[PDB]
């Protein structure tokens, strides 16, 4: 079997992207946040708080004949940002872009943070890590791409994010027009739970590439790219007037400049994030100070490829026994 879906940013930054998917019997239509830096399916609820849903659809089990109560189980998270969710747990039919896993794991929301109650387009998570990081208690659950796995023509889905566009989601297959050139595969550990791989590098602009290894998890639910403080400083440098705002929490730079793309690496292969990427705008309405899309990894313990870096790129998320990530251009 295969599954392919489309994926669309929930605005026009490209905060997060949002994929539909059909859970329980008749089908009840979620727009979710595929995740592959965490490993739980969350979704608001006919369970959730009243206060804290304001325009999210919910997922109510009651209306579906599939939906069965996981007696006794419960799930709490939270998130690198400081939000989080927690409640109970049904099994249910979910479907993504037409591929079908029975008894999946719905976490129904009882509470969520106000972040996820401020953000209406995203109505739950839907988790692609490891299922070891899953926080079901007292029996950990599968992630949606875990169950599906065996029944998949080849144990892979592949992220083809847009920039201020639609993109893809695939299940099972890698589509082979859906990229240029060829497909680059390194190493993960999984050790961490998280698609943890090594990058060889980078350079800045049109500069010279600096060979440096640089630790690091494939993370389609972290908006920004946040890598070592020696690397963002070199980046940011390029940029005239840019400086990193303790008020602001990050690097701010001139929204009347033009920003230099930046490269990184992928075994002997090079990825290339225009400029353009790397703009998140005014940090208020009307500001002339614009938002970096290249952050400090620092006090976060890990550095993030989050959706600035893997939109500029066709992502292979190899769950074969041994797992590997392939990048290809795009």
């Amino acid at each position: 079997s295969t599954g392919s879906a489309t994926t669309t940013p929930i605005d026009s930054l490209d905060d997060a992207y949002i994929t539909p998917v059909q859970i329980g019997t008749p089908a009840q239509t979620l727009n979710l946040d595929f995740d592959t830096g965490s490993s739980d399916l969350w979704v608001f609820s006919s369970e959730t708080t009243a206060s804290e849903v304001d325009g999210q659809t919910i997922y109510t089990p009651s209306k579906s004949t599939t939906a069965k109560l996981l007696s006794g189980a419960t799930w709490s998270i939270s998130y690198g940002d400081g939000s989080s969710s927690s409640g109970d747990v049904y099994t249910d039919t979910v479907s993504v872009g037409g591929l079908t896993v029975t008894g999946q794991a719905v976490e129904s929301a009882k509470k969520v943070s106000s972040s996820f109650t401020e953000d209406s387009t995203i109505d739950g998570l839907l988790g692609l890590a490891f299922s070891t990081l899953n926080t079901v208690s007292p029996t950990q659950q599968k992630t949606f791409f875990d169950n599906a796995k065996a029944s998949l023509d080849s144990p892979v889905f592949t992220a083809d994010l847009g920039y201020h566009a639609p993109g893809t989601y695939n299940f099972g297959f890698i589509d082979t027009t859906a990229y240029t050139g060829s497909i680059t595969y390194t190493a993960v550990s999984t050790k961490q739970g998280f698609w943890e791989w090594t990058s060889t590098g980078y350079a800045v602009g049109s500069g010279t590439f600096k060979s440096t290894s640089i630790d690091g998890i494939a993370d389609t639910g972290t908006t920004l790219l946040y890598l070592p403080a020696t690397v963002v400083s070199a980046y940011w440098a390029q940029v005239s007037g840019a400086k990193s705002s303790s008020s602001v929490g990050g690097y701010v730079f001139p929204c009347s400049a033009t920003l230099p793309s930046f490269t990184f690496g992928v075994g002997s292969a090079r990825i290339v994030i225009p400029g353009d990427y790397i703009d998140f705008g005014p940090i208020s309405t009307g500001s002339s100070s614009c938002f970096g899309g290249i952050q400090s990894s620092a006090g976060i313990g890990i550095n993030i490829f989050g959706d600035v870096a893997l939109k500029a790129a066709f992502v292979v998320f190899n769950g074969a026994t041994t797992p590997t990530l392939g990048f290809a251009s795009k």
